[PDB]
């Protein structure tokens, strides 16, 4: 029984920070906010048009809208994901 650090979070976020346009990064850091029981977090920085998004991005971001009892919001995530451009 292992306990987990608080430090971990916080350092994966300021890489992100000092890069935004790499999705890769983005993507590690909505992962760790689920995980902390962060969805409200999740959600203020996955609708800013400034941070990147991955296909696995818009996944973690329509978990949260469903931990915050947002239904309206995560049906148009979902449909998002049935076409990315042009082939399902």
């Amino acid at each position: 029984m292992v306990a987990v650090s608080h430090a971990m979070l916080a350092t994966r976020e300021q890489e992100a920070n000092k890069d935004l346009t790499s999705p890769d990064a983005q993507a590690a850091f909505y992962k760790l906010l689920l995980q902390s029981n962060y969805p409200q977090y999740v959600v203020s920085r996955f609708e800013t048009p400034g941070i990147a998004s991955s296909p696995e991005c818009m996944e973690l971001y329509m978990e949260a809208l469903q931990r915050i009892g947002r239904h309206s919001e995560a049906d148009a995530v979902r449909q998002n994901l049935e076409h990315h451009h042009h082939h399902h």
